[PDB]
């Protein structure tokens, strides 16, 4: 009878879903939309195809849910972090949204990292880097013909874009915590627009939304755009909402999203933690309460795998690198450390490429196959352990389509010495913005009852001593440090 | 009119070519035999098999040519060094032969090195191992029924395959000084077996053979067995054969053979020349006078092609990797060392294994394969600069089937900054062997015609700077240091 209607607006495509209360999927849409590279390094969306794609999975997840609009309680959204959109009273972009992969802003963020970098780290809980919203909005009006003196009174609204969506949806102008937190402007601790960070990427105040929780009714949609009036009530930054989705919902449980890179977080409750090789990030808001999390990234772990696949072509399907890798019991000494773009937390070696190592006349696809399923459980272990040192680890709660690899994701639980958890419903993403939006209008009571619900589909259970572990773990260290520094000799 | 005959008895088959004058071919035979590995590191030959093989080959050489016996004016012989054989006065073998390659003798080695070794290299010139055929020959006189006393009066007459040859081809027991050298009984600069050696390893003086130079008439076949009475007047190991066979007649003149791993020598001339990381042998005695060499070997440089090949299925067929590695103008950073049983000189750490360095997401089967055929280059590169730091290197003369590769060799060139020669014949051991017995009987005049008779297929001439030279080997032995020690690991 009811159900909510989750909006996931990723980097490359935007999705719709509709749930009911045990979290069955109704009806899906899913639309991708260009990525548009103007120069080398510099990547930006067209919010107007963003927007189309979005309203089309909207379409298509009713049509295929066979409901009607009013059935719909509630609408979360979430959506790709950091990106960076400007747009009229009107809705109407004053650019093209500047997106969290450009490198455009990598020389402005470098020079004030001297000077403001650890401050910049303490309000916030983040790096200095180009990925987050600061620099870009600064690079938007200080480059646009109009687009500062317009902002200098009150014509400009910016947003990440979930605030994009939910102004276009409902009229307001609101980010809740995690996206806000994403942004390099947003002071973590307190819980506000940081004065000073204003100040230092030459911001005027006017164009800020509106700072609310993540749980909460923002506004309610115009009757002409989805047919009825429905409260948008959930926002969150992507991976934000897959670790609410995850019913993530105490300190220590952890999620992993495995892809051509990973991102995971580490659900912190209402400790606040920094680490030198984490970022420390807004979970969400929900009754009141702020949750914190700890967040670590990894460039190369499925790209190792499409390697395989288009580089040295032994394998025509990143499927197959199972069946593989359980030819074998174990590496026989062989490791890959797909260090193709250097290393990152602990190492920080800009220099360090890929290395295999451990080859003999024996060594054969499959040992090639199971040395690039283990580093992306020794990098995931490289995160994690750092994470182990500020908070206690739980268990991993896994998505992303590698998760459907059985030999990664048992090895990866033997590594840990954790439970890898899998769940019934694989996007997660999604999941997590109905989460949020469905307790503001009470489709659920409350997180118990989520986390009652919340089913696995598998459960992958640590069954390796720790003898081997370490033994295991000692061979990936020493062929890491055999990767570094490598391109300046070379 | 005439014709030389040669015999080339190596380790797997039986070789049989009839030369002219201007080293043409004229007749071939061959024939595989078995190898017998009644355990595992043992490796034995029966006498009778290859026997059986070397006059078919002879036969077909023959056959082929349109030939009569007596139209041949000498016989050549040349052999796989150190395999140990025994037999009695009507050519009867008392066991089996013991291969160069069987480690049954290394625990018997291994203590006598921790007193001995260091006179024994200095008698010979050679570092005590399993290879040479001294505790294989104590193995035989220990472990074989009723051989000692057999061999306690003159019954037993042992040598190394030459010897077995010419005693079945002539009734006289001789071998040359080069293949002598090989034994470990031999002393290289008195030119006469080492008494001390003898009774080291517990030899009857009885049992030795005569030791002659490397060309002169040793004796003559029986009618019965060729059709005619023909000098048997050639003998040397080889490779020091092969190295006679590239015309390597001066000091400095170095031969690589590439097969599945190397063997490099080079003419030292009357200098005898001591290095901690080559072998000291004789290369040949000629007119009276005895010429040495340094030899170095690998035991994988052609077997990474064929891990390429067959393990990693990333070719087909060895000389793909000619049309690969020339799709780029450089590595690019990419380095192989195929370590896959260690590192030999200058190196001597058996714990290092196979590593590929410098893989990013574009690494392509066209970096590994030129990554490949450059560590050949650099790996004989490693064994050349050592021999450099004794005798000043002229150039390499080249044989053996990855020869035929034009990248290998052109690089090879380069990175030396050397000529690399390579021979129209291909068949340089039989070649040696026929050189030296035709020398006997005047069918060339002597070493200087035979020089200006000799005939390169190709010179490859370098064309590398130093500057380029340099980086490239640097980056050769910052991936080395990286392989190093990694069995010690895992």
């Amino acid at each position: 009878e009811k159900f909510v209607l989750s909006l996931d607006e990723g980097t490359t495509s935007a999705r719709a879903i509709i749930f009911d209360r045990e979290s069955n999927i109704h009806g899906i849409g899913q639309y991708e939309f260009p990525q548009h590279y103007p120069r080398p390094g510099w990547v930006e969306h067209n919010p107007e195809e963003i927007w189309d794609a979005q309203l089309r999975a909207i379409k298509d997840a009713i049509q295929s849910a066979r409901i009607e609009p009013n059935q719909i309680a509630a609408i979360g959204v979430t959506n790709q972090r950091e990106t960076t959109l400007v747009w009229d009273k009107d809705g109407k972009p004053l650019y093209n949204a500047i997106v969290w992969q450009c490198r455009r802003t990598a020389e402005m963020v470098e020079e004030i990292k001297r000077e403001y970098g650890t401050m910049i780290k303490e309000k916030t809980g983040l790096v200095p880097d180009a990925y987050f919203s600061a620099s870009k909005l600064k690079w938007l009006l200080d480059n646009l013909p109009g687009l500062r003196e317009k902002a200098e009174k009150g014509e400009v609204m910016f947003g990440t874009v979930d605030t994009f969506l939910i102004y276009r949806l409902t009229g307001e102008h609101v980010t809740d915590y995690s996206n806000a937190s994403r942004t390099m402007l947003f002071n973590i601790k307190k819980l506000d627009w940081d004065d000073e960070l204003l100040e230092l990427f030459d911001i005027p105040e006017s164009v800020l939304p509106e700072v609310r929780e993540s749980s909460e009714v923002y506004g309610y949609t115009k009757k002409e755009l989805l047919g009825a009036e429905i409260p948008v009530s959930g926002d969150a930054g992507d991976q934000q909402a897959a670790l609410f989705g995850e019913a993530a919902f105490e300190a220590g449980m952890v999620k992993a999203t495995y892809g051509t890179g990973s991102f995971i977080l580490v659900n912190t409750d209402e400790m606040v933690l920094y680490s030198d090789n984490l970022l420390t990030t807004i979970a969400w808001g929900l009754n009141g309460r702020v949750s914190y999390a700890l967040e670590g990234s990894i460039f190369v772990t499925g790209a190792a795998v499409q390697w395989l696949r288009d580089g040295i072509k032994i394998i025509k399907h990143a499927s197959e690198t199972e069946e593989l890798a359980t030819k074998l019991e174990s590496n026989e000494g062989v490791y890959f450390v797909p260090a193709f773009v250097g290393l990152g937390a602990p190492y920080w070696d800009q220099f360090a490429r890929g290395i295999i190592i451990g080859i003999t006349r024996g060594t054969g696809r499959e040992h090639l196959a199971r040395a690039t399923l283990e580093a992306i459980a020794y990098l995931t272990r490289d995160v994690v352990d750092e994470m182990e040192k500020l908070v206690q680890i739980k268990e991993l709660r896994v998505d992303g389509g590698a998760t459907a690899n059985d030999f990664l994701m048992q090895f990866q639980a033997d590594i840990l010495n954790r439970k890898v958890i899998r769940p019934v419903v694989k996007e997660t993403t999604a999941l997590g913005a109905a989460y949020l939006a469905g307790l503001a209008v009470d489709y659920w009571a409350d997180t118990r009852e989520i986390a009652e619900l919340w089913k696995a589909e598998r459960i992958f259970e640590p069954k390796m001593d720790e003898k081997t572990r370490e033994r295991l773990y000692k061979g990936w260290k020493e062929a890491v440090k055999r990767a570094m520094g490598w391109a300046k000799v070379v």
